[PDB]
């Protein structure tokens, strides 16, 4: 008995920002990197010790875009990220505006439903923000029926101290150095691979644990 | 007084498409990979130095779309061999045919880059750009692409090593300026990334051969009609 049946897309998500939540932070960059169940199940299942990272499926649907920020990034997110305000706008990247909501609307229609977000630390910071940013948009979400999951929680309860940043996750189950750039991709592709560790347990948490991103806080309002 | 014929452009987007076989079958789309980025992020590529020359890291600053597309026939054994997609496999992963959808989708993404922008593939002219075009041509939105250049890396690459003197296949190329052999052949992300960085050889070189040689994607003739 699931809360909203069987999740048929995974959609992994990173977010970066110009800062920490109290700062009223604004999105620098985004991915989004869609999986049908179905190409999660066909990872092959490793018994080996260590299992070798797998490779992602064949069939991926990606979106990675740049976002230029109404405020300057703080010193410690343009060194993390390796963004920064000036540098954005000098390239001539747009805000998170219309336009943008029509191509994340476009891109999730393109996924089979029901559908749920998956970030790391999503429950705290990445759906938050997400939610904030579209609220300040005329268009109606275009995330309103979609679901959600933190994947803190979901290597949690598939690992039964521990330290839960991605890269100590990625190098505890693989016993190897996390090789992604650092970037909004990079750190996508690191989720993906940890997810497809136990890929049938991870969709069963998943499944069992999905909400509705209508009913994230924004972190923030006007 | 001899001028550019579009301006100098703003974005070059990496493309590249696999599909279900070779022209004359009339083939279709399965899968699309756009890599946007900006004049100045492909100018801020460190200058290659030495011989070979280290790949060039890809700028941070980068848009990037890749999505897979249900064809409405088969694919040949030698497509779905190369390539590793079927009609089968994505339609047992609910992918979506060519539509309005996916223009409507294409276009935004395009919007979000600065103008005048310039679509650039790896045998764009007798392939990736007449196919777009034939898929488009379809579809009841006009042409997302309405106001993109476009340009082919062959001739480009087939310039820039006569300036610096073969197959100009793209693992050729690759091979030849990097001395190791690319990854991830024969799919759309993987040969867009590849095609980046023989873009990033010489960068210079490489915009303004692209300015000189932009032209309208509208005035692309259709692979086949509809
Ligand atoms: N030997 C070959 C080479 C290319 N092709 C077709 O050319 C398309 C594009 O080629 P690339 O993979 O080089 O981009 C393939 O997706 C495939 O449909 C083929 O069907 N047989
Ligand atoms: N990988
Ligand atoms: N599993």
């Amino acid at each position: 008995t699931l809360p909203h049946g069987h999740m048929q897309t995974l959609i992994f998500l990173d977010l970066e920002a110009t800062g920490l939540p109290s700062s009223r932070p604004e999105v620098t960059e985004l991915c989004l990197l869609a999986v049908h169940r179905r190409a999660l199940e066909n990872t092959s299942i490793s018994q080996g010790h260590p299992p070798p990272v797998p490779r992602p499926p064949r069939v991926v649907d990606k979106l990675s875009l740049c976002i230029a920020p109404g405020k300057a990034c703080s010193p410690g997110a343009s060194e993390i990220t390796g963004l920064s305000k000036a540098e954005l706008e000098v390239q001539g990247r747009q805000r998170f505006d219309d336009n943008l909501a029509i191509l994340l609307r476009a891109f999730l229609q393109r996924q089979p439903q029901p559908c749920c977000l998956v970030a790391h630390n999503g429950d705290r910071y990445d759906f938050p923000l997400l939610q904030t940013e579209l609220a300040r948009l005329s268009t109606p979400s275009p995330l309103d029926g979609t679901f959600c999951v933190d994947s803190i929680a979901a290597l949690k309860a598939l690992e039964q101290r521990k330290s839960y940043s991605l890269g100590s996750i990625y190098t505890r189950l693989y016993w190897q150095a996390p090789t992604d750039s650092h970037t909004a991709e990079g750190d996508v592709l690191t989720l993906l691979s940890i997810c497809q560790w136990k890929p049938q347990a991870l969709l069963q948490w998943v499944d069992e644990h999905a909400r509705p991103f209508s009913t994230v806080k924004p972190m923030y309002g006007t």
